[PDB]
């Protein structure tokens, strides 16, 4: 259910066009795949965007190993793309994510 709102088709548009350093981002490929039109109600909807966790917030741990879900078999992430990932969105407390900045991130 990781491409199930959305298409596998698009994510990739990312991935390989983002695959240099500091070049992929959350609020960057949203409008590659088909985030741009979301509306909080379809993010959740897959749970496997924001964290693979839910269990209240995010943290680096859970960014390093993100592209790996879409991707075939990614690696690792870089200490900028994953920092840019759950750091960016906003400082409602600590810096991290809990279902309200991932969203006013991409809805904007």
């Amino acid at each position: 259910s990781l491409t199930d709102i959305l298409s596998p088709s698009d994510i990739a548009a990312a991935l390989r066009d983002c695959q240099a350093p500091d070049s992929f981002s959350p609020k960057k490929f949203f409008q590659i795949s088909g985030m741009s039109k979301k509306s909080s109600s379809q993010l959740k909807e897959i749970f496997r965007i924001l964290d693979n966790d839910q269990s209240g917030f995010i943290e680096e741990d859970e960014l390093k190993y993100f592209l790996q879900r879409f991707e075939s078999g990614a690696r690792v992430l870089t200490a900028s793309e994953t920092k840019t990932f759950l750091a960016a969105a906003d400082h409602d407390g600590d810096g991290k994510i809990g279902a309200e900045e991932f969203q006013e991130m991409v809805q904007s």
